[PDB]
DNA sequence: AAAAAAAAAAAAAAA
């Protein structure tokens, strides 16, 4: 094929250790998945500069819930959800930008590569039963 | 099978520290992998004898793109692109030959034994971006 | 368990000094491995009356390209190589009776016992690199 | 819960 100017890729240098991170949504991009599903890509950035990527895709039965919990992480962070319907709009894409968000990481395997996976957006229920494990 | 001259080897006596250089493309080589895949086989060679090799495999659904990284990374050191159809053929093995690039070289685990492998190309701006974090 | 006369052992007095080589193939026997593939065992006279030997063995992805490897050397010491199908045949077989190679010999441990062995044949600018980082 | 993902490349074998 004929040359055209590629984009400029992010350097993910760092990943999240496993478990649970407070993290902000450095960025929110609108893509198409490769088999053809509408998502938002959210860009997520840890304390320590760690890197991650969750991917909400459209077109499903889970969809509505997952940005629910999404939503719930941001409003536990201490922002108000407004009134607006939430989904494949642009109010929810500008809404979801650099908003702090407790979030989840697991392991995850794929072409045999294990790599450190945004897995959950999580409540405050969820975020605290979680680190009020950990001992210092 | 009739013969076919295998291709020179070389000591790879000093490979390329960790991270990201300015590197010339020293030889193109036509060869088929093991899984029956066509390649190029790209030696890169550095500003102190530094060499490595970058193996763009064809037929992937990355191929096109990890070619236009190649690509753009020659633009961005000072040559222009022709407005010829880039791919297995002819003129890109002759324009890829002789080329200013700019690398990335990452760790590289295989079989027990870590080396310092060609990982990807990189634009001006991947290429500045992680050159300015460097101090003195 | 009855007695079967057992064949003549060649007299392997001296071996090969470690590095590069002039040598000649000697003798070539076809023979089955301990595991139980088809081979060549190329016995390897140096000029000194240095001895070697090289196991090509069959059967493996990698069959072609060590005898491609071997061809080679013989090109680089003046012999033209002929249009036959290369392989496990008496053509291949016989072709590589009395040529003069370049080989490469480091050392080796099976059963505690250290031995030089023959590990590559090389090309001529192959030979001449190596031999230009000896002397130093 | 369902769906997302850069793909591919590296000696093996002998004793």
């Amino acid at each position: 094929s004929k040359y055209e100017r590629p984009l400029k890729r992010e350097s993910q240098i760092k990943e999240f250790e496993l478990g649970t991170h407070a993290a902000v949504i450095e960025k929110v991009q609108k893509k198409r998945s490769q088999k053809g599903n509408d998502m938002f890509l959210l860009s997520l950035l840890g304390k320590s500069n760690e890197k991650g990527v969750y991917f909400l895709t459209f077109g499903n039965d889970y969809t509505e819930d997952n940005l629910r919990y999404i939503l719930a992480s941001i409003q536990d962070n201490g922002v108000e959800i407004p009134d607006v319907d939430f989904g494949y709009n642009r109010e929810t894409f500008e809404f979801l930008k650099g908003k702090d968000v407790y979030i989840q990481v697991e392991e995850q395997e794929y072409k045999g590569k294990v790599k450190h996976a945004v897995t959950n957006f999580l409540t405050q229920d969820e975020f605290e039963e979680s680190e009020e494990m950990e001992f210092s």
